[PDB]
RNA sequence: GGCGCGCGCGCGCC
RNA sequence: GGCGCGCGCGCGCC
């Protein structure tokens, strides 16, 4: 389907695109490269939690000066450490048209979730 | 399915049974016989108001004096004057066991729901 | 995160 | 009464 852009449901701020999320089990989504590092900062998870594949250790926000949106959490996934994103904390612009949608759950929204991958990273 | 009796959340009176209930339009529950209005006591409507066919005219409460829990108003439908009750005012309890249940709305509440039937009075 | 839920206050209509 | 919604707080498992 058509790639997408995230923004930031705040500040507008262009966070990345579908073209660079990954899907894990299904249901949990994070983003690919280093460019998408700098769009948001992680902080200490108040109450961090292990369940499923992952340990909850940070929780990240919109890298922007006033917005610090909560965009969702940082994980130890494996042996690797990632940000896993809510669609909620976005807003879903189409290129072609400029359209926008606001997603609650992921399930809703319906683009190419290719599921992560080991061998990329 | 079976008959139930309606009693005061607060003070645990008996109000009445769920064979005198019946739905007005669908959505309001009044209580039909004397033994209801002996009760509880009517007051003035502290807002008036007028939904559809009905006109709030009070506001009606448990009559146990230490406890005068808010049961609900006091209208006019149609050449009638009638009490319509909210069943979070009140505890559900199951006549052969002491069961009681707490619903905050009366969607929640299956039992047979007699339609409001002027023939009856 | 994902799923579900509870609570507090605010608003409108019949 | 009944229904729809907005904002904000919290809980549980996995
Ligand atoms: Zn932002
Ligand atoms: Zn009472």
């Amino acid at each position: 389907k058509e790639n997408k852009k995230l923004l930031c449901r705040k500040c507008k701020a262009l966070a990345c695109y579908t073209a660079d999320v990954r899907v894990i089990e299904e249901s949990h989504y994070t983003v690919l490269g280093d460019a998408f590092k700098e769009c948001f900062v992680s902080r200490p998870h108040p109450k961090p939690k292990q369940f499923s594949s992952f340990e909850k250790r940070a929780k990240i926000f919109c890298a922007r000066q006033n917005c610090s949106h909560d965009w969702g959490i940082h994980v130890k996934y494996k042996t690797f450490e990632i940000p896993v994103i809510k669609i909620e904390s976005f807003v879903v612009e189409d290129i072609a048209t400029g359209v926008q949608t606001l997603y609650s759950k992921w399930k809703d929204f319906h683009f190419e979730k290719i599921p992560f991958d080991p061998a990329e990273m």
